[PDB]
């Protein structure tokens, strides 16, 4: 059939809809750190005809504690947001934690997102369904794709249909993750023909560590994020930093800032010749 179409203004993800970039950077650090990394990005989107929705996280609370540097929480979070916003009114996304506060997020920005780890919560299913916004079900890395369809299932079940599918490699052996690129579909068809993302950099984040051949960082983040775009993603999904990141300089995986526009290019002509490509399939 053809792919289910969530629409975010001038934009509609889809999986026959060009790879939408859910850009951004990581935890919301400066609300003008931001600028160097929301503007930035504002520009090149243009420049290829890559849409842009603008990524931002308000809070912490996976990893160290007591304070530890946990984000501008949300009174003060929300702020930078707007502010951005019209500076170059963009399309944002933020991560809602426990429910209660699933509403105030659900209004500075255009695309709510649940946790991986708080994906089978249900409450939050329930308290980002008594809501009404775009919805993006980030995907656990211990679920089988096949799994997705009971994420979906509730969330239109809780009144909210406008859902979103975002894939960020399951894990390999202990501390490594990877992705399988026949994930994608799997996911796709049980999540009634939905669209379907790719989260480079909390993914790559550990494939990159196989310590012995690694005990230390590394990237290659549009070497692995064509094996996506060449399948047939709704978009793709990246954070971004000039020195990696205070925020992924240290956690997951990082994309320079600068080195950004050429990267796109790739994706962009790669994707490119994919949408086109009239559909085949092998099973005859």
């Amino acid at each position: 059939m053809k792919q289910k179409v969530v629409s975010i203004g001038d934009i509609n993800v889809a999986n026959d809809l060009p790879f939408v970039l859910f850009g951004g950077m990581n935890v919301l650090e400066s609300r003008d750190l931001a600028m160097r990394i929301c503007e930035h990005y504002v520009t090149v989107t243009q420049k290829l005809g890559i849409p842009y929705v603008f990524k931002a996280s308000f809070d912490k609370a996976n990893r160290s504690s007591i304070h530890s540097y946990r984000g501008p929480g949300l009174e003060e979070g929300m702020k930078i947001f707007q502010e951005l916003k019209q500076t170059f009114g963009v399309k944002i996304i933020t991560d809602v934690h426990e429910p209660s506060q699933a509403q105030p997020v659900a209004d500075v920005v255009d695309v709510i997102q649940l946790p991986a780890f708080l994906a089978r919560q249900t409450d939050l299913v329930e308290a980002m369904a008594k809501t009404g916004a775009v919805i993006n079900v980030k995907k656990p890395q211990f679920v089988s794709p096949g799994q997705m369809g009971n994420i979906v299932d509730k969330f239109k079940e809780g009144g909210n249909e406008k859902v979103i599918l975002c894939d960020r490699g399951a894990n390999f052996g202990y501390d490594n993750l990877v992705v399988d690129m026949l994930g994608f579909s799997i996911m796709k068809k049980v999540s009634g023909n939905s669209p379907v993302i790719f989260d480079v950099t909390h993914a790559l984040q550990c494939r990159d560590p196989f310590v012995a051949a690694s005990g230390g960082r590394r990237a290659q983040v549009a070497e692995l994020a064509r094996a996506g775009m060449a399948v047939g993603l709704a978009g793709l999904f990246i954070e971004a930093h000039p020195d990696p990141e205070h925020a992924k300089c240290d956690g997951p995986s990082a994309l320079p800032l600068a080195k950004l526009e050429p990267f796109l290019k790739q994706m962009k002509a790669i994707d490119d010749l994919v949408k086109g490509f009239e559909e085949l399939d092998t099973s005859k």
